[PDB]
């Protein structure tokens, strides 16, 4: 009733700026949730299934190098881009289809393709069409693999290195999720490229204040400033310090696997001036005493309640009295989003999940700290834990 009144002026509105960050998405919202209540079940089921065909068409194509024979700009017949990439017109003519039908490409007359504003980014080698291809390579088989894999393992959620869905759906239950990707770079390379995408996203300077850890570094000019648990290259230390004098990169603490860190060093330019460098395991005792902020961005995720609280209870006894632990992780609200869910499920294939406050908030009062605030970041639901020895 009212929402489908509610859209229909968002959609009045939009049609004239044809001829705002928030409006576009609160758009894009509408128009999924009116979807919902208009489609019954069979309506569904067949988006579903287009959905399934759309994905395997922007697969194939990608893979065939057709988005790179058909122009940016112009039109090509479907005869002369099966010439170009040496495929069967036929086949290429029926795949092309379901795009065009979707509206991912477009037809002109009866024998001639172009490209749109939504297949452009498939043309070429990007973290966009790496994502796609992850997608389709990485997560759709263990996905399709869940049925067999919760009558094989038990109906209960998934964790550990070992069994992950993933391994299951590719065989080898026995390797990790590591193991599997390593052994064929140009699948490590997709998954790498495509990470690019989300790694800029949601800075963590700007979010939160460190004046407060500026006067702690004066006041005490000898203790670590910020340890990056698990940092990775040390992106988000360097954004931290990078324009802030009195937060000195020299004073902080990068700390991963002895392998990461290694690749660390092997990729710095010679006078670049770093963070310390410290390779160590987060499930062991944590090296670095007393630091002001302790920060785990992105690691948790990955693991269950159990193996966070023996991770977090680490940092908690390495923490002072006025030390500060900051957790980078979605959270959900109660239900969660569409891509909130979808990722927590995502995750589920590697033995890791998404959490609520609420479970957060059960990890870390179970290993000695409580939460002092949460600092969200707007149109999301990724967030900063700020928490303190309890
Ligand atoms: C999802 S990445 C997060 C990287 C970074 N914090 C960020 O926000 O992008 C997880 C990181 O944890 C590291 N890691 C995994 N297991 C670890 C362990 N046992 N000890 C230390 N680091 C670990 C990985 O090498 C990787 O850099």
């Amino acid at each position: 009733a009212d929402q489908l009144d509610s859209l229909a002026a968002l959609l009045t509105s939009r049609a004239q700026a044809v001829r705002p960050p928030q409006q576009h998405v609160q758009l894009v919202k509408g128009l999924k949730d009116a979807a919902g209540l208009v489609n019954e079940a069979r309506e569904d089921l067949g988006d579903l299934m287009m959905s399934f065909v759309q994905v395997t068409a922007l697969r194939l194509l990608i893979k065939w190098k057709v988005f790179e024979a058909i122009p940016l700009e112009g039109t090509i017949s479907y005869a002369d881009v099966a010439a170009r990439v040496g495929i069967d017109v036929n086949l290429i003519t029926r795949l092309s289809w379901v795009l065009v039908a979707t509206g991912v490409l477009k037809q002109d007359g009866s024998d001639k393709i172009q490209h749109t504003a939504r297949s452009r980014p498939y043309a070429s080698r990007n973290p966009l069409s790496a994502m796609m291809i992850i997608g389709f390579d990485e997560y759709l088989p263990a996905l399709l693999a869940m049925p067999g894999y919760f009558d094989t393992y038990g109906k209960k959620e998934p964790f550990g290195e070992k069994h992950t869905v993933k391994a299951f759906s590719e065989g080898n239950p026995e390797l990790t999720v590591n193991q599997i990707l390593a052994s064929s770079p140009e699948r490590l390379g997709n998954m790498t490229l495509a990470m690019a995408a989300m790694e800029n996203m949601y800075p963590l300077s700007g979010v939160y204040d460190f004046s407060w850890v500026a006067a702690k570094a004066a006041s005490d000019s000898n203790r670590p400033l910020i340890v990056d648990v698990g940092g990775a290259k040390g992106h988000t230390l360097q954004a931290i310090c990078k324009d802030t004098p009195a937060l000195p990169i020299e004073r902080c603490v990068l700390e991963d696997l002895p392998r990461v860190i290694q690749v660390v060093k092997d990729t710095s330019d010679a006078g670049a001036q770093a963070p310390q460098l410290l390779g160590m395991d987060f499930n062991q005792e944590q090296p670095v005493k007393g630091a002001v902020v302790y920060l785990i961005r992105r690691c948790l995720h990955d693991y269950s309640d159990e193996q966070c609280v023996r991770i977090l209870g680490h940092l908690a006894a390495a923490m002072a009295a006025d030390s500060v632990l900051l957790i980078g992780e979605t959270v959900l609200t109660n239900p969660p989003s569409r891509p909130t869910a979808m990722m927590d499920i995502l995750l589920a294939t590697i033995g890791g999940k998404e959490r609520t406050i609420d479970a957060f908030g059960a990890v870390v009062g179970r290993a000695g700290l409580r939460i002092k605030g949460v600092c969200k970041q707007e149109g999301g639901d990724f967030s900063y834990i700020e928490c303190v020895k309890a």
